[PDB]
């Protein structure tokens, strides 16, 4: 008896985890509707497979902003990965890099840009929030390019955080060693600090103000109805990713597989598009690049297989992805990532 | 481990209440389908939020009936409210008051216009029955008016009342120490001679009647046709309520939110548009909003938080939805009621 | 704690009568999807009430080929009914006739047309089936016109009968002291007889053929289809009853109220349309009028009463359902079954 | 109490066959979401019967690639069936005989085709894939051929094996007696070899290569989409069988009953279209030939009665689908097969 599957992990992060902790990390916004039609809506596309196609190599590499990864499963930012195992974001770092993919790491992690990029080479990106302190956002701008982070992932979903009542009600607290690193040793006890910095006054010329202060190529994280996308065309986002922050923040905002279409047809292959939000089969993964996405993000994986595991946990949920993604592609005859067309899927809403 | 959410408190009443008074509350007519549908056919609605809007001040301030409020959220008439709590429709009053919204205070209430008067100022609506003997109906208008109420909310979906089944068979009555208060000092034990008042006969012509023995604005409660909403505005309502009484009447009717725009558009804006059957969150409220109400009521919500903690129970309910509403109106990108538009919803329909 | 509907005395039933007895009338055919079916699809048809319409005098009386009973709710033939109370058929005539409505006695019951007929008047129908014997056929039909019985009820859809496993599972056999009491007397143990009378030869011409040796109305039961309705109207049927034998038969069939507006169609007015299957509250009886039905006819619940209550038990199913359906008239604002029109339902598939 | 339906023989397999042997058979892909919808999918399709028709007689038989057979119910290929009995693929044989209908044998049968052959006379396919070595393939048709199989089953929907997850938590094996037989006595321990066979680079080229070792007609099973049952008209099939595998394959690819249509479409009556997958009842049986499938074939339940009652098991499975289908033809008012229709059937998608 073994684990075959990564949704898995999550039922043994639950038994060894400390509630808190759990419910921190597993819980979405109010009554989780989202949070649930996140993965369901995945159950509503199928299949339309070729037979009979020489399917002997598979190339499942990509190319995302001129940077060639090994296939099209990415890590996206998550948060204070150190509660759930010592090691924290250094075995989330080591583990993409070691599956020739690319992290995001979080300005919440509990390691700094400078500790990830220690643990060796291997393309990363930053995730980040126009804060208050504007001088603030600008050294951890400086901060991230000096340590090599090759994109910032601006969060634009979030100017005040949605209602998690498990953390309300466990009174969620970060435990005791840990801190927000990335604020520390810089200008400016701080989880309270940080929670405050989340400016609600963010607009698109927001977006352009971080143009003046970065080369990095930035990607507008939390883009879910076609208008917007459209905007963030506009004032120069070198992506967009079709997320609804894992479910965490409004409640009743579509699942991001559904949305996905509207907001891919907005961009007219403009800029690339990406997703996240409930992805945890290979079968996922192919849908989502039917529909259009560049490539996708996982997130609670990654802290549940952490918990669980340590970095072969995080070893392990890339390597069942990337299996399950190349016996999909397989079995549907496509050959690379250009052969994914649209007809291979059949949408309850088609 | 706190209180959360609104729906939270119907458990806790509903575990100290005793069981032929939680019943009586909390029931539904014969199977009770649109009981459950009437908070379910919220989560066929969606959000289509827009990013990346300054949302620092939110405006949630309305004015309905020439009276200014601080929220579109106002309570709906119940029923004898001290078999809840000691203080019944004085709590729920000083609640009111203290949160600058409107009561609708029940003909039904174990407190009369007087009373609930006496706890202080605030705008408050009158719910009332056109009563067989109209000499009857004559002074409780008089002693509204009086007692210093703004309007009068005429209930027009009970020419008969529907069959709740759990009041049979627990052999419903109203507890020993308690009257309907508005049916005492004036020229006519009371909950035997009340149930026999409701006529069953009454016609438009008889709404056309009230308006000869009162100045006070009319509120037809209990449109769901586009037919009847057009009558509503023919003979001269001020505004309509689109209810279905709390699901009590005839099973089967529409979840009031689906029935809603229906209701808006035939009234061509002449006339405010308000919904009350299963609102109990934020996005609740702001999904009736984006369909066209002017404002929403709360019913079971009131009456459990009472029953659970007194006057502390209804400030809680009220300012949890507030509070929850404004969030919803910030993370869909509204700084103001008149900035919510059609637009920022998605529904199963359309 | 009292039983306050009908559907309550299947319960009842259950926990009483042997598993044989019960299984034996509560059955469906094979994975009994359509039994289920039956009820749920009253649930996919709303109400559009109208209000304010003085409903003082409701008027439920109709007319069923020129007999005027009390109620359009009448009773369908169900069988060998002295397996769930000793009186059996003798209580269920007693209470049709004290209900002023019409009761259909199975060629199957326990109790024979004159035996029937010597409990007092009533309106009363007879179902058969052309049997093998058709020597037979006409001894029941005289049997049936010298007893006093206004029509023949002809089960067209019983070629051959429908699995019912449970009876295959429970040996199941007519109890020792029971007999099929209209076969006993006339010119042909008997339980065997019957089942093999079934004639699976019938045809259109068969129908011809009883019309030459009755003068009594003929009502085809169980056409589900446009195509049969207009074959039956031809063939000069005096109503059609749209059934699916209590979905005892064929499964898969669709509900009877789903079927019932294609076929109230193919009539054109020419005949009356009745319905069964399902019909348990007041609700159900008006959708099936709103549909188009001229009345319903009821199963299951008078044998499931008969033996919960004896003819106490089918008196109350009887009042249940026309109390239910006179208030459902009222809150729907409907003085006559005249008055009940398409426009005060809104179904699924409109 | 007595077994009524083929179901249950899945019940009662479970309870005595070891976990691993169960789950083998039993199990679908990852999620087993179409493993379900084989099922479900049947129930999304009602039946639209006509009444008094003479059904008198009822002729099943039908004709299969010039071979006329007793009913168009068929037994598809499963595998290794001496783990679930000892007599194996020797029983099954014998009752495929016995009741005049066609079995096809796997190529990895515990069995081979000349001890197949040694059971008696009876027409039989025999299931193949084109492996690997190709010499191999050869001397399989050449031995098939030889024992007097009728036609070739190509399994096309298998480039690679899919993930079926109880098989690698029950660290699955084949028992110590057993062998794959068909790979015994040939020029080539088996259940590695034979998995290691499997050619992952055929291409349509591959089945024309086929048709020059052969002269036998030759079946493609696992066409699903409107596009490939037309390249295997073009590249000479004698008949297509819309097949999911059972699935066992790729997860979400539709019900093989919702992709029926779509190739019987495509196929434009040249050749005969056949389905199987979760095929359980004579009403399956009955909605798939409305829909166009000249046959049907069924898997599991082999296996699960061969299991508990040997080959009066299999015997048992056959009586009751040619029982229930008879029943289903009576009932729907169709005297052959050729009377069946499209308009006996409303599918919900229609
Ligand atoms: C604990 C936690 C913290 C997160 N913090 C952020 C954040 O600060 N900014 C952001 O844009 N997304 C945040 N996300 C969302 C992820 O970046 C990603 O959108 C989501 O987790 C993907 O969905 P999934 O877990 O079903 O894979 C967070 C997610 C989790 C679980
Ligand atoms: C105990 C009780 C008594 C009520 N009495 C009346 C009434 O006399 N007249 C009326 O129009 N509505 C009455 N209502 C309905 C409310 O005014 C309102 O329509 C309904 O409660 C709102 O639905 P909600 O409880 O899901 O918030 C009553 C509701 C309850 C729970
Ligand atoms: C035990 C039993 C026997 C029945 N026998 C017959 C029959 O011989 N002929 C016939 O047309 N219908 C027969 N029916 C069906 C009823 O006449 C009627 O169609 C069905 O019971 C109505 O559905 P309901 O029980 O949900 O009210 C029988 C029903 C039952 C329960
Ligand atoms: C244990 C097992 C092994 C099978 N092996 C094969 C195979 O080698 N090739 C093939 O085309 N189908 C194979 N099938 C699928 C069957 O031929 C058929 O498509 C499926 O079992 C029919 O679905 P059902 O079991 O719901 O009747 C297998 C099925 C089972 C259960």
């Amino acid at each position: 008896m073994e684990i075959t599957n990564v949704n898995e992990y999550e039922a043994i992060a639950k038994q060894k985890l400390p509630k808190m902790v759990y419910d921190y990390y597993a819980s979405g916004a109010e009554d989780q509707w989202t949070l649930a039609e996140n993965r369901n809506a995945f159950s509503r596309i199928l299949f339309r497979p070729r037979i009979l196609i020489d399917v002997t190599n598979i190339d499942m590499t990509t190319t995302i902003l001129g940077f060639k990864i090994s296939m099209p499963i990415m890590i996206a930012p998550t948060a204070m990965q150190k509660m759930a195992h010592p090691e924290g974001e250094y075995a989330t770092a080591r583990a993409a890099s070691a599956a020739g993919t690319i992290m995001t790491l979080s300005s919440w992690a509990t390691s700094s840009v400078e500790e990830v990029a220690s643990t060796g080479p291997g393309i990363r990106f930053f995730q980040l929030y126009v804060y208050k302190d504007r001088n603030v956002v600008a050294q951890l701008v400086r901060r991230a390019e000096r340590a090599g982070f090759k994109a910032i992932a601006l969060t634009v979903d979030t100017p005040r955080l949605g209602r998690r009542e498990a953390d309300i009600k466990n009174r969620f607290v970060l435990p005791p060693f840990l801190t927000l690193k990335n604020f520390e040793g810089i200008d400016l006890g701080l989880s309270s600090y940080v929670a405050g910095q989340i400016d609600r006054s963010l607009s698109w010329k927001d977006v352009a103000w971080l143009q003046t202060i970065t080369s990095l190529p930035i990607l507008v994280k939390g883009v879910i109805t076609a208008e917007d996308a459209r905007l963030a065309v506009q004032h120069g986002a070198a992506g967009i990713i079709v997320s609804n922050h894992g479910a965490r923040q409004l409640d009743y905002v579509p699942a991001t597989i559904m949305a996905l279409e509207e907001v891919v047809k907005a961009a007219q292959g403009r800029i690339p598009v990406f997703l996240d939000g409930g992805v945890r089969r290979g079968t996922d993964v192919f849908k989502a690049l039917a529909l259009g996405a560049a490539g996708v993000f996982i997130g609670r994986p990654v802290v549940f297989s952490l918990a669980a595991e340590g970095e072969a946990g995080v070893k392990k949920v890339l390597q069942m992805m990337r299996d399950e993604f190349e016996l999909t592609m397989a079995l549907s005859g496509c050959r690379s990532l250009k052969e994914i067309s649209r007809s291979h899927i059949a949408a309850d809403w088609d």
